[PDB]
């Protein structure tokens, strides 16, 4: 009995915060009073193809039931000014909502979209009660109380003029150039600078007023996390070489007035957030430890001296922690456990549960996980996941799936949650949940992180040193007896995909892919970018000035391997990206290989329609059972399906 993890499950898993959130994602508000914690909960439903956001208020001391005190809204995607453009195209990732408590602890501020458009919302904490606030010509970015009722907000009118000046330069044409990104769209983008304006609400009278010079400084200055004071002690962190951006930091305590101190331990090396405490004269840090720094660890450091004491750690992530006294609240995720709220105890180690928006994962039938751990041939420390069939039997050799993951935590679809990893799982094929090592460059001495990818990109080298270490967590694999070498599938997004690309080039191993996105060829980063971002990628070591037939190129371009690629390949793309797979995937059509271009529209980078996120995971499933374990589900729905891959499998002779 107990039920199996199916890409139905795994889809309408509910999350907290933007999907990749790491230690300082501010997902979650304390009140002033520290009795209740505001974090948002999104859940998808793959049949009404909509994600359900509701705002969430609990009580620290866990006695009360969690309220959800607004429920609503469409999916606001997190945008960022980018290659001088003001607003790129969405990357498709959630916007991270931090709830904003009244200095009463009686009303919470957040963003919220509705109708396309970003809105300031205030919500009773319990006395339930909906109603927009602020709403504006463009969309708000920001909101503060100035009082219980004075609401600050930030936003870019000056971009609403400029597309509105785009409208009316199009009157005759617009000149091709800078301004385009043909990829995303054929009208001109707006370029920075554009400036962000700062009103504020009386919510008594309706009105509107400018911010005072104060009152923006107050918005716009942000917390720092690497800084904290005890007393007369100002903590921060430093390094011996602070141009060099990969040398490591150390933590330093400065006393009064005299000169700061470094810390001789190697616990205060890297340390990723911290926090004060002048109660306990204490003060707190988290980081990242172990081998490749595959755990997350909280030290107790009392403020006296610089003698940090190890109290909590564990695998996983801990995401936008909030003290509360004795207590740490925050979200945190483990590779069988999704993102949940959590209370960390400031003296013993002790961790517990707060609030969990889904069932415990444990009352399903659960893959078996464990790391994987090697030191790869340039010398660089390596982990990775193994996730087994829930009634596995050593000595079944399984077929392998590998999914690529940029971040930590839960095992879920790997970056841009897009291959299922437990469903996967359920279905019977080994997983290798990779996370690719460092590089050899990020040892190495640079004062600038373009200068650094352009070594890493030199002759493809951190791609060489990427797909080696996955060749030798194969060869582990198939050492143990687990595995079948023949029958391994890769998959990939993002860096994922270009490593997908470049691995069914230059080596064997893989006997079926899948990839959101194609192709890393000229025609891609070059013409289909617009010459600004082109020009830009220059100074990466990405070389869009060279012919695809180049030495560069010819790793990575299907156009110019066509006819050496016997990989199956499926691509699943969004509409906003397939364009930059035609010429590939024609070249392979041509040299009648097998591949498929699957194109879902109105999607991003990141897909965010659940209805697409689920026949993504189940066509992916479909796909390596067919490829790897010459399977195929007889569902009707299906029929046409399976007779597009058996012709493109009768290719082969």
């Amino acid at each position: 009995e107990a039920p199996p993890v199916t890409p139905e499950v795994l889809v309408r898993l509910a999350d907290i915060g933007t999907m990749s959130a790491s230690e300082t994602t501010p997902l979650l508000s304390l009140s002033p009073d520290g009795r209740y914690v505001a974090f948002q909960v999104r859940q998808a439903d793959p049949v009404t193809n909509l994600n359900v956001f509701r705002m969430v208020v609990k009580a620290t001391d866990g006695a009360t039931d969690a309220i959800d005190v607004d429920v609503g809204g469409e999916y606001l995607f997190w945008t960022i000014p980018s290659w001088g453009y003001a607003r790129n195209a969405p990357s498709g990732a959630n916007l991270t909502i931090q709830p904003r408590w009244s200095p009463s602890g009686t009303h919470l501020a957040y963003l919220r979209q509705d109708q396309g458009r970003v809105r300031v919302w205030r919500a009773s904490v319990k006395g339930e009660g909906a109603s927009p606030v602020i709403e504006d010509a463009y969309d708000i970015e920001d909101v503060q109380w100035l009082d219980d009722n004075t609401l600050i907000y930030s936003g870019r009118p000056g971009f609403v003029e400029a597309e509105a000046e785009i409208e009316r330069e199009g009157r005759r044409g617009w000149v091709y150039d800078e301004r385009f990104h043909p990829l995303t769209g054929a009208r001109p983008r707006v370029l920075e600078p554009i400036s962000i304006v700062y009103q504020v609400l009386d919510l008594k009278t309706g009105t509107r007023r400018a911010a005072t010079p104060t009152e923006v400084a107050r918005l716009r200055e942000k917390p720092d996390p690497l800084r904290a004071m005890v007393g007369r002690t100002t903590f921060s962190v430093s390094r011996t070489d602070p141009q060099n951006i990969n040398a490591p930091t150390t933590l330093v305590a400065r006393r009064g007035e005299g000169e700061p101190v470094r810390c001789d331990e190697e616990a205060c090396q890297n340390i990723t957030r911290m926090w004060g405490d002048e109660t306990a004269n204490v003060l707190y840090f988290l980081r990242r430890e172990g081998w490749a720094s595959n755990e997350m660890a909280l030290y107790r450091m009392p403020a006296d001296a610089l003698k940090p004491v190890r109290i909590w750690h564990a695998t996983g992530l801990l995401q936008g922690c909030e003290r509360q006294a004795k207590r740490l609240i925050c979200a945190q995720e483990s590779a069988l456990q999704p993102r949940r709220l959590v209370t960390l105890n400031l003296t013993s180690g002790q961790m517990s549960p707060l609030y969990d928006p889904n069932p415990d994962l444990s009352r399903y039938r659960l893959p078996k996980v464990e790391r994987l751990t090697l030191r790869n041939r340039n010398g660089i420390e390596v982990f990775s996941d193994l996730v087994l069939p829930p009634d596995y039997q050593l000595g079944t050799r399984l077929p392998l799936v590998i999914v690529q993951y940029s971040s930590r935590g839960f095992l879920r679809g790997g970056t841009g949650d897009e291959n299922p990893i437990l469903p996967l799982a359920t279905a019977g094929f080994a997983v290798l949940s990779f996370h690719s090592p460092r590089s050899e460059a990020s040892y190495q001495r640079f004062t600038s992180p373009i200068a650094q990818s352009k070594a890493e990109y030199s002759n493809w080298r951190n791609r060489w040193n990427i797909l080696h270490t996955l060749e030798d967590l194969i060869d582990d694999l198939d050492r143990r007896g687990v595995i079948d070498p023949a029958r391994v599938g890769l998959t990939g997004l993002s860096d994922g995909a270009t490593t997908v690309h470049f691995g069914l080039i230059n080596s064997h191993r893989f006997a079926a892919a899948v990839t959101s996105s194609c192709c890393t060829d000229s025609f891609t980063a070059s013409v289909m970018n617009g010459p600004r971002i082109s020009g830009a990628l220059k100074a990466y070591g990405i070389e869009t000035d060279q012919a695809d037939d180049g030495p560069f190129w010819a790793a990575t371009s299907f156009v110019v391997n066509a006819s050496r690629l016997d990989t199956p390949l499926l691509i699943q793309s969004a509409d906003e990206e397939y364009l930059g797979a035609l010429p590939g995937f024609t070249a392979l059509q041509q040299a009648r290989k097998p591949v498929e271009l699957i194109i879902y529209p109105n999607e991003h980078h990141v897909k965010w329609q659940p209805a697409h996120r689920l026949a993504v995971y189940n066509r992916t499933i479909d796909w390596f059972r067919f490829w790897l374990m010459d399977q195929s589900d007889p569902a009707p729905d299906k029929a046409a399906q399976y007779d597009r891959w058996r012709a493109l499998r009768a290719l082969r002779q």
